[PDB]
């Protein structure tokens, strides 16, 4: 407890292609880059050689494989996955010094799936149950990890924007963050869903039905690069944004995401642009918690582009159909902590997140919020 040396520095990737770890499968153990993924549910991993991926899963040369004699069929909106399930061993390297039998999906075909240039070949889908496929008898790893072992039900994240991170697996290591840990009940155990209470742009309110922030869901996900809103939250949000910047101007299509904005090196004017607060559940009753993100954390790096010879940015707060998705924006702004035990989600002010010399990420409570409870959608 309190400190875990081996599963510090335990993430890599590359900025906007998700945040992978190190794990192994089979016997003997077949080592493999896998992406950390809150917002899913399956252990899903290339096991044929597609050209994109460095590695893949080899089944014939596992002793401890088991067919489960049964294919899984996954669609997103952009693109798909196919795999047939089975179960073998698993473990993390550097993580907890346990192997488990868990569920495996031997990905066999997939469309706009694995990223050309990416270095991980797999899927660790951290949330739960409800949301696997094909349904919710197929037990994901994380459950397999506590119900086999004594990891105790929790795990962290420290996502620090070639990027990297620490995934603490079983605890909380006190290095990562400073100041207080402050906690969100997850309403259900499906997605990591949470409930936002009040929005400020810039210390000022939006004034929006609070119902609106969490409509349908909000989630806390790191397979999701941007932090997606609610459109009609989007809207307001963005009206405000413009008009907290409008100091200078910006095309149209940049707000949509649809276009670039680049500066001359160093030349970026963070200033300009608003801070930008989440207000949270708390764990009492009328008690809620502010998190707070800068501008580094919504306005994201574009490295790859060849056109250009300038700092060019993507405006990450993008609108949604499925909730209020708190990605990477948020999370590289804090350490994160999966509090599965106790069924809450803890946020403190991560010690690597990025900031500029006026500003810096914050958590802070206590705040008074009456009728939170009616913040969230059925
Ligand atoms: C690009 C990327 C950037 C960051 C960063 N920084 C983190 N992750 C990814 C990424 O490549 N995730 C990913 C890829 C394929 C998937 F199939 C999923 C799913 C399973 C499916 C998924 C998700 C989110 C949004 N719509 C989806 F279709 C999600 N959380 N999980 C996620």
């Amino acid at each position: 407890r309190g400190s875990f040396v081996e599963m510090v520095d335990n993430l890599r990737g590359k900025s906007g292609q998700g945040y992978y770890v190190e794990m192994t499968v089979g016997s003997p153990p077949q080592t493999l880059n896998i992406l950390v993924d809150t917002g899913s549910s399956n252990f899903a991993v290339g096991a044929a050689p597609h050209p994109f991926l460095h590695r893949y899963y080899q089944r014939q040369l596992s002793s401890t494989y088991r067919d489960l004699r049964k294919g899984v069929y996954v669609p997103y909106t952009q693109g798909k996955w196919e795999g047939e399930l089975g179960t073998d061993l698993v473990s993390i390297p550097h993580g907890p010094n346990v192997t488990v039998r868990a569920n495996i999906a031997a990905i066999t075909e997939s469309d706009k799936f694995f990223i050309n240039g990416s270095n991980w070949e797999g899927i660790l889908g951290l949330a739960y149950a409800e949301i696997a496929r094909p349904d919710d008898s197929l037990e994901p790893f994380f459950d397999s990890l506590v119900k086999q072992t004594h990891v105790p039900n929790l795990f962290s994240l420290q996502l620090c924007g070639s990027v990297g991170g620490s995934m603490i697996i079983g605890g909380i290591d006190h290095s990562l963050y400073t100041g207080s840990l402050w906690y969100t009940p997850i309403r259900r155990e499906w997605y990591y869903e949470v409930i936002i209470v009040r929005v400020e742009i810039n210390g000022q309110d939006l004034k929006m039905d609070c119902k609106e922030y969490n409509y349908d869901k909000s989630i806390v996900d790191s397979g999701t690069t941007n932090l997606r809103l609610p459109k009609k939250v989007f809207e307001a949000a963005v009206k405000s944004i413009k008009a907290a910047s409008s100091t200078e101007k910006f095309p149209d299509g940049f707000w949509l995401g649809e276009q670039l904005v680049c500066w001359q090196a160093g030349t970026t004017p963070w200033n300009i642009f608003p801070v930008i607060s989440l207000y949270l559940m708390g764990e009492v009753t009328n008690q809620s918690f502010r998190i707070t993100i800068l501008p580094q954390q919504y306005l994201r790096p574009v490295e790859d582009v060849a056109t250009s010879q300038d700092d060019c940015y993507k405006f990450a707060i993008s609108q949604s159909s499925t909730g209020t998705v708190m990605g990477a924006v948020i999370m590289e702004g804090f350490y994160v902590v999966f509090d599965r035990a106790r069924k809450r989600i803890g946020f403190a002010v991560s010690a690597c997140h990025v900031h500029d010399e006026f500003r810096t990420a914050a958590v802070e409570g206590p705040f008074v919020t009456l009728d939170m409870e009616d913040c969230g959608y059925n």
